[PDB]
């Protein structure tokens, strides 16, 4: 599963904190979820979901395959500037650029320090 994902997050986040503060936020976190956010930062959840979408349903490797999150992949880092291993091949490349745009879009979106582990009558 998604664990060398928090891994990733440490790499593309210059500042901000991870899973122990980014996973239990937000409103829509999961696999459909159709209000919007709160802020935008259950908005960086919303774009690695509904690519994580079409990786578990994929053309290059498809699923009589069984490769899900991370498990066979790992990564690169530095501006936030993350990807995958180098070398990267066509459906290990798909799901580290899922788990890419998780671990740059952290640091692209806002923050729910409000949201943090959430209220949604209101936000959603
Ligand atoms: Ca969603």
């Amino acid at each position: 599963a998604l664990w060398q994902f928090r891994s990733m997050i440490k790499c593309a986040i210059p500042g901000s904190h991870p899973l122990m503060d980014f996973n239990n936020y937000g409103c829509y976190c999961g696999l459909g979820g159709s209000g919007t956010p709160v802020d935008e930062l259950d908005r960086c959840c919303e774009t690695h979901d509904n690519c994580y979408r079409d990786a578990k349903n994929l053309d290059s490797c498809k699923f009589l395959v069984d490769n899900p999150y991370t498990e066979s992949y790992s990564y690169s880092c530095s501006n936030t500037e993350i990807t995958c291993n180098s070398k990267n091949n066509a459906c290990e490349a798909f799901i580290c650029n899922c788990d890419r745009n998780a671990a740059i879009c952290f640091s692209k979106a806002p923050y729910n320090k409000e949201h943090k582990n959430l209220d949604t009558k209101k936000y959603c």
